[PDB]
């Protein structure tokens, strides 16, 4: 079960808002299936983006990707043309396409949250 949430935050925000609100976490994705079903739920939006609980953690060269819900990453659709080097630590998913892409964590932007 998840839901979208129109207001724009940051990926700190967001995460409290997922916590406190509703109970849950910004969405983990493990699936085609599940990806593509939220992607259907934000094709109309007006921005070209949303947070979901995706973060690139860790210093020097051996870093992680973690879901903020704990579970494991084990699936992913990524942009094939995005910057990806400097392009930031935290997660989002395309309004069109349902691609996901690395994005600047201080950026504003609607969310899902599961719950």
């Amino acid at each position: 079960r998840y839901l979208l949430v129109r207001s724009l935050q940051t990926f700190s925000q967001a995460w409290f808002t997922c916590r406190r609100c509703y109970r849950g976490n910004l969405v983990s994705i493990h699936n085609f299936n599940i990806n593509y079903r939220i992607q259907c739920s934000v094709s109309a939006l007006n921005q070209g983006q949303v947070w979901i609980g995706g973060r690139i953690t860790g210093s020097g060269r051996c870093r992680r990707f973690q879901w903020v819900d704990g579970s494991r990453w084990n699936f992913a659709y990524w942009a094939a043309h995005q910057p990806w080097s400097r392009g930031g630590h935290c997660v989002a998913l395309c309004t069109r396409g349902g691609y996901w892409r690395r994005a600047h964590c201080l950026r504003r932007l609607p969310f899902i949250c599961s719950y």
